[PDB]
């Protein structure tokens, strides 16, 4: 009859609104679930799925402060379109004003306490070391709070979460495999991170990824992973993702021991992602901790077989973007890495922090950063790393004596920009693979090829060639000069060829009676001014080697 | 009874082969709506969704010209696989050959003429500047065309479009927010832009965004946007988006006036994305008008606050290519911009032009620009901007006496390339952070490092310091070489140092006698040719700067 | 009553577990067909969609070795969520360690056998060449292996397969055209390529891609394209690909004859992609063959029209990256090409191999490549191309005399790294557009300009401005020196300014009587000794050219 030919013709789906408990639609569910009404929750409530593989459709809202967990999904599962809301309405910070510019001081954070479940963030003890004096300044009611509404999925295989979206919202991947946060729909974030793999019991984590979409505030980071490997075949991390406003940093894999063990992460994939605006970092790719390390990596490699921050972490990272970080652009430790295409501009904090040792980094800039020069420099490697192109400076001026590079063990190569070089330090900075060169000025009556030995002095040029024009700008005629220091005097002593035009090289000689060590070549002469008899005399080192001192020019 | 038990368990789904207009299956859909025969609309239909979250999935054809208008959908709607055809087959004009080289004849391109829905575009009033010449040349029938299949969706928030296409097709966003047009399966456009994000009225757009997808001919646009602010948060735009063959240009951001109030945009997203053989420009992304621009700003800011071309646009711009633009590949203008990771290559047109100030440039290839030299330069840019790194010149010659950059008020450093040093004009051009350096040279006798005064002449070396192989290749031996410029001849006073291997240093002097002012420092001497006695004297600035002439060398 | 009601309120689908047959259940389907139990399939089974516009939802696995055909499906057909698995668990290799190096030693390539359907790859003839010794230590029951799970898709357009996995899994595109494998959910490969778009038969595949997801594993490359022409629209290709650990190479256009004719590909998009670990090649983008070419084109240009690897392929190539690769981790040929923005890292096998005439490389990243020393080169180039932006060497050393770069017909600019100069050879190499230049020195007691003349030496410095302390770290002074190689001892004649802080130019003179030929200029001397009067003398090249001897010092 009918219902045979119904059951065979028609697609399975069941729908909240037939049901007082998602409990009961879960376990009538088949093939679809549709959420047509929203559902409040209660933190904790978890509901088992049977193991069956759901493909669930949001259209309506999840409503609670705490967890809803998903149990017991089948491999292949799918979740779209599910929003997250809080219950509570917390009081939040917006540390920046109407024409974005970063708010530092702490009085005038505090004057932008607000009660909302978005457009700022609640505060946490991150903010107490971030504003310094804003721990005495908040009112009670704005601290230690703990507001976000979370769509756990715990223990499962191979489920996907896509289009999710929602207000003081977060997602957490609980002892997951090869799941993934995909298109994420700019959901606002609450006290947790907005989407967290965290495999800190059972396997490590593997097959977890963020693809696409973007998330906004949050009091914490917005992506992070604990606990998660991607093996060789790098099969996990974060491709093609945006973080707004983090609380803490955009992109995070976690640093040190979580609970009773490693929280650190290995063979990632951090690709073609932005960060913009965190109030921490952009990307904080580091598996040791910073300040105040621990002296072991319970469950990780230890400190015997690998030296704090020279863990093999292996990430695959390539083609990232941060603009305006108040922390670090870009952070990340490790020993062996392969680093490429990194670009942060425009940051009140530094561009790069890296405590990474045999490390290569290729085409790397870092543009206008430090801006508000609460850091030591723009660009940090501790370890003997090599960098591949690098590009320093915009717009912005520097004040102080802050240095641009400060990278003492490491070989750098290709830098472009206008640096001061003063603020250059490296173990060794070299162009050479450069063809026919040349030196091209404008806005100046000469050009200019410098040379500077930093160790002589950071900020004065050693010696220089030039070219100087004379006469007017239409004379066709200019004299070349070939110059040295002498009493930290730039250009001090010269020779030249062709000034005024004259078709002649005018030549120094020493000043006085020329000491015998003062010439250096055999088969040279070394012009010396004899001022009792109005000549010139010669220091002449024979071919032979033996000195002779002769006259050269008289009255 | 089973019809309970029916109602629970099945999706829910209506199909437009049951109802005579799509208003009939819209009132009765209550979750999926199917379009699963080809539906005929008449320009203006328009459909009321009651406010109901759908997910409408076509599998067929909407067929009409004008607007198939869509309203009152609830937030999370989505319409996937939708195809817009027009009932008119307009005549197209297809201005390349099959070379895929661009016509630029008037009476070339005319002669190209077809009737079809695809495979070039109706000709606009654009076309009349394009080409000059074609508004005379062309047919009645190809003049004034207005054909386009066009679904609007109008003033709702959260619907997405996803894998749109179709013939003569567009895609209008109409005072909407937080909506996407998604995965475009490569919609062959009309006479309308492809898609449309237009926000005139109501509130300014906001999250609006055009993701991945691509389209290819069109009139005019491929992707456009009138009247949106993205935010701090930067929730708008065009990420990982591929147009082909636009009759105007491929992603634009609207300049100007457009009836009674601004079409500007600011806080939008231009990334990863690709535009190919735009007619006019691949990325057009200034806000104020270039020519005979308006003496104001209704409904923004006003010129009093910010003058022309110096708004705070915004906008997060990177990592662009455009390949084949007939008109500029990437345009802009603003103040306080940061851009970068731009690449331009094989265009007829200019690669760049940025009436941009104190905006930053990093990162940027412009490469085998002004191909047909329509352009006076390949890259401009007006104000005072920094530019740091520029790749110039891939294989391609050029003729005449066009310029490569022409940036006068701006400061450069890391052009690589090929460039004809006369063809760069800046304000500044620095390498101030080289390492130790190396001049390589293939396929000369010589290796050298020159220097040039722009000032003095932008077509000539005014000096030089070269090696020079001594004898065969096989020598061993060079010698080195400091020269000056003297009567616009390069190279025309020099001092040597191993001519033929002979290890001594070989000293231009003045050839005549030499007056007082030719000597320019203290303690130095220069030689001059006193003919009458066959010696060479020298003019000596004594250590206490006094002049005396001595005798130098005699018979 | 109820049956016509529900008729149209409820969604169409059809169920694998309620029909014997696959056949059986796509006659009954409508519009969905649900994939609800593990279906094991025959070799060739054929299933016929009738034309149907198909939403096939995959929620369990096909099972079986060989093709499962899928017919007759219309456009706008979706398959989601397919898992192919072999009947068969066949014998792989492994050639990889524990710590991720390769092995590259047949016998240790042996030692890794295990059956497994996955974590390896069934060798075929390519591991012969690639594992040199290989073919006679394997045992007979892994050679000639040929297990592959194939979901096939034939002669269809409009089709996208959304999500796939699988073990030993393949998929084939035969015949068809508008149809797109989209993101790919990691499926392991078996025998066959993992992702297959082969238009030998019938009209030139057009409309096809790859867009995201990954793949790992796979005997054969894991995404090849065989006779596609995507037209001057660049509609098709590979966009945000990722291949790990293929057989052969992670994206491939075919080279040469297929049967009876073409298998090259033309106006292909290969963008925003990465491939790491290929135990071949990277991209391989070639379309003539290499070694032992055929005389001929069967079906397509003839070789009197375009010479071998001449073709005017016409791709679209940007935003790729390699690492890992064991043969070459970019590889291409054609003429005209135009390539960006390509990074190749960390790789045993070399770099870059480009068959390419008349083309242009802008942004080049060849880091760390030949690592294992089996290739003359990290990038070579045959043809008369340009290069604008090379990036050389990261933090590995070269034993050999291996080349770094080989482009003899090549002109680069913009090379940055610490290469070796003896290790490039090109045939122009230029910085024709630098500032005004600072050479900065770190690490040592002297700054350098160097010049090197190939033609003279590749491996000893021709000439030289130094600046070098003089005294201690803190003494305010340097000389300045001129330096020119004889009797290939660099640095073996010069000219010096304030040596020992003396103020004065020391000047090298010739050591005995000067020849005639000596002097070059006119209106210059020369300095030479005169041994047997204990005197200089001045060969003097007087203004009017003619020559007379000086004496120029006395006792
Ligand atoms: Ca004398």
């Amino acid at each position: 009859q009918y219902s045979i030919e119904a059951d065979k013709k028609f697609k399975y789906s069941v729908k909240l609104s037939d049901y007082p408990t998602l409990q009961d639609a879960a376990s009538a569910a088949v093939d679809g679930l549709l959420i047509d009404r929203d559902y409040n929750f209660y933190g904790g409530e978890t509901v088992d799925f049977g193991g069956k593989v759901l493909t669930i459709e949001c259209k309506a809202k999840f409503i609670g402060d705490g967890n809803l967990i998903f149990t017991k999904l089948g491999k292949g599962s799918r979740i779209a379109g599910v929003f997250m809301e809080s219950t509570t309405t917390p009081w939040v910070i917006k540390p920046w004003t109407d024409d974005n510019q970063w708010l530092t001081d702490a009085a005038a954070v505090v004057a932008t306490l607000k009660q909302s479940k978005t457009d700022g963030y609640q505060p946490t003890v991150s903010d107490y070391v971030k504003f310094p004096g804003i721990e005495t300044l908040l009112p009670p009611n704005a601290k230690g709070q703990n507001i976000t509404s979370t769509l756990e999925i715990r223990e499962c295989i191979g489920v996907e979460v896509h289009r999710a979206s929602g207000l003081m919202a977060g997602f957490l991947f609980r002892g997951c495999h090869f799941c993934k946060m995909v298109d994420a729909n700019n959901p606002s974030g609450g006290k947790d991170g907005i989407i967290t793999f965290e495999n800190l019991s059972g396997d490590w984590g593997k097959g977890n990824y963020v693809i696409g979409g973007r998330t906004s505030y949050g009091s914490v980071s917005s992506a992070q992973f604990l606990r998660n490997n991607g093996g060789f075949e790098r099969d996990g991390g974060v491709i093609g993702f945006t973080s707004y406003r983090a609380g803490e940093s955009g992109v995070k894999t976690w640093q040190g021991t979580v609970g009773s063990t490693t929280s650190r992460n290995y063979n990632l994939q951090f690709r073609d992602s932005v960060v913009i605006y965190p109030v921490w970092d952009g990307f904080d790719l580091g598996a040791d901790t910073d300040m105040n390390p621990e002296l072991d990596r319970p469950g990780d490699y230890p400190i015997t077989q690998y030296p704090l921050h020279q863990l093999p972490l292996n990430h695959l990272i390539d083609n990232l973007l941060v603009r305006g970080a108040l922390g670090v652009g870009f952070g990340m430790d490790g020993k062996g890495m392969y680093v490429s295409n990194i670009t942060v501009e425009d940051c009140a904090g530094s561009g790069a922090y890296l405590l990474t040792h045999e490390s290569v980094f290729t085409n790397i800039a870092i543009i206008d950063t430090n801006t508000k020069d609460f850091q030591a420099n723009q660009i940090y490697i501790s370890g003997a790393c090599r960098v591949n192109g690098l590009r320093l400076i915009g717009i912005r001026s520097t004040d102080g004596q802050s240095l641009t590079i400060d990278a003492p063990n490491s070989t750098v190569s290709g830098i472009t920009g206008m640096v001061d070089p003063s603020r250059i330090n490296v173990a060794n900075l070299a162009e050479e693979g450069l063809g026919n060169i040349r030196a091209n000025s404008f806005g100046y009556d000469s050009a200019a090829i410098k040379l500077r030995i930093h160790k002589l002095s950071k900020t004065l040029d050693s010696g220089a060639l030039y070219s100087h024009i004379n006469g007017g700008a239409g004379s066709g005629s200019a004299y070349t000069q070939l110059t040295a220091i002498s009493g930290s005097t730039p250009d001090a002593v010269s020779l030249k060829v062709n000034h005024k035009d004259c078709r002649g090289a005018e030549i120094p000689f020493v000043p006085d009676i020329a000491s015998d060590d003062f010439i250096k070549d055999s088969s040279c002469f070394l012009p010396y001014w004899e001022n009792n008899s109005t000549s010139l005399k010669a220091l002449v080192k024979k071919p032979n080697g033996e000195l002779v001192r002769l006259t050269l020019a008289t009255l």
